[PDB]
C-alpha cells in the first residue's frame, strides 16, 4: 500500500504468534523492540541513537510477519519507548520511498 | 525518484545556499541537522532519541531545498551524526512509503 508520511507510518506486526503496533524507520539500520523475551537466545549488543548509545539484545533470524509478508531477520530488544522495523526487514518486504 | 533501502537513504539538500548530505528518515518527526548556525534566530527545544535526551536549537521557518523542490518549515541543530530530515518537510515533497 502506499502510505503517507501526515502522521507516523505504523504497521502491525506478527513476532511470536503476537501483534504489536511498530514503526516504519527507513533512517534506522536495525530492528528494535520493546524488550520482552522472544522464543530464542540472545547475545549483547550495543547501538548507538540521537542522544547516546544503548544496550540491548540480539535475537537473530527471527522469523517476523509484516503486515501479509512473512520475513526472517535479526531484531534487537532493548529499552526503546517505541517498536521501530529498521531497513533490515524492510527491504524484504519491498519497501521503497517515492517522490 | 524512487529510492531503494538496500543502501542507506542518502539525499542531498542546500541549506544556507550550502549543501550537505542528509538522511531520508521516516521515523523522525522533526529534521535535526549537525551543529552549525544557519540565518535566523533561534528558540531551545530538547528532543529526545533512543539513547535519551538532547539539547537544540529550533530554528523556525527556513527554507530548504530538498531533492529539488523549495520547501519549509522548522529545522533543529545541535550535536548529530548525521542529517537528518524527518516527516516535517517529507510531507512537503510528496514523500510517501510503497510495498
Ligand atoms: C532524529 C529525531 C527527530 C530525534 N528522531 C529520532 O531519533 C527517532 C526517534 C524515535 C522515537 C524514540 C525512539 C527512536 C525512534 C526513531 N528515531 C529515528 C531513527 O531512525 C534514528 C535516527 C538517527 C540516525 C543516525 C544518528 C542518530 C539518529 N536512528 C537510530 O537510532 C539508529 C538505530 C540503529 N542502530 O538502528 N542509529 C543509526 O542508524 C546510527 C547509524 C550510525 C551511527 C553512528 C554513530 C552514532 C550513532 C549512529 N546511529
Amino acid at each position: 500500500p502506499q502510505i503517507t508520511l501526515w502522521q507516523r507510518p505504523v504497521v502491525t506486526i506478527k513476532i511470536g504468534g503476537q501483534l504489536m503496533e511498530a514503526l516504519i524507520d527507513t533512517g534506522a539500520d536495525d530492528t528494535v523492540l520493546e524488550e520482552m523475551d522472544l522464543p530464542g537466545r540472545w547475545k549483547p549488543k550495543i547501538i548507538g541513537g540521537i542522544g547516546g548509545f544503548v544496550k540491548v539484545r540480539q535475537y537473530d533470524q527471527i522469523p517476523i510477519e509484516i503486515c501479509g509478508h512473512k520475513v526472517i531477520g535479526t531484531v534487537l530488544v532493548g529499552p526503546t519507548p517505541t517498536n521501530i522495523i529498521g531497513r533490515n526487514l524492510l527491504t524484504q518486504i519491498g519497501c521503497t520511498l517515492n517522490f
